[PDB]
């Protein structure tokens, strides 16, 4: 098995992603599939939002890109089939910012550099400034050396996810998978999000798993899943005009 390699252009600007007639069920899910005849293509260096009710199969798409499970059908990165490569060379070009990040019981700086144990203090500062985490850390009583985790200072979900964003910028992958955990209790969370997304997206292919549709409206492509099937695809304006399920959700969430 080969090791995945990005072209020089791909390294500079990002890589495309395609799923072709992809079908999956989890090992214990012995009656039904979580994903059904999934076809989509993400152009390199663009953003793609995956939307849909819980159950739709949104997060399973990510797990298959990161090779957590094997699917039937074809997953291709940069036109190349992932089944020709060893898993670790695929994962090295993908960064996950999950809904919920578990912290090591260690300094905040240790938790960040885990993205790339190598990083210079300078790369670490830049990552933490992009993640919107620098003023939070400068204000801490031990700053960098503050012990976090479950013995240690407790961080919100928003804050832990900013560590995850920083880990990811340090990793510097060419694919970023970002499960959004903005809160409709506080509009600063979404503004922080976008500030991060702006830096995250820079010269990368970015997939956003969205639960709140407003985080996603300027995404170059939105894919709406309904029970494992992709039922609609396009940009925000087009999906509203379609007046289908994305328009229904959008209006419920808008009130």
């Amino acid at each position: 098995l080969e090791s995945f390699s990005l072209t020089s252009h791909e390294k500079k600007f990002g890589v495309n992603i395609e799923f072709s007639d992809v079908n999956f069920s989890y090992p214990k899910q012995t009656n039904h599939r979580t994903l059904k005849s999934i076809n989509f293509f993400i152009p390199s260096g663009t953003t793609c939002a995956l939307v849909g009710h819980t159950g739709s199969g949104k997060s399973t798409i990510a797990k298959l890109l990161y090779r957590f499970y094997d699917a039937e059908g074809d997953i291709k990165i940069g036109g190349k089939n992932v089944n020709k490569y060893n898993r670790n060379s695929i994962r090295s070009i993908i960064g996950i910012v999950p809904q919920d990040t578990i912290l090591f019981n260690e300094t905040i700086k240790y938790n960040i550099l885990y993205g790339k144990l190598d990083a210079t203090d300078e790369e670490v500062i830049k990552a933490t400034k992009s993640a919107q985490l620098y003023d939070f850390i400068e204000a801490l009583p031990k700053k960098w050396d503050t012990i976090v985790g479950n013995k240690g200072m407790k961080l919100s979900g928003g804050e832990r996810q900013r560590i995850a964003i920083a880990r990811c910028l340090l990793k510097d992958p060419k694919i970023v998978i970002f499960d959004e955990a903005t809160s409709s209790l506080d509009s600063k969370t979404e503004y922080l999000f976008q500030k991060a997304v702006e830096d995250l997206r820079k010269n990368r292919t970015l997939i956003i798993i969205a639960h709140r549709l407003s985080t996603i409206s300027s995404a170059e492509s939105i894919i709406l899943l309904n029970k494992g099937k992709i039922v609609e695809k396009g940009t925000h304006k087009d999906l509203l005009k379609l007046n289908g399920e994305y328009a229904e959700m959008w209006n419920m969430q808008s009130g």
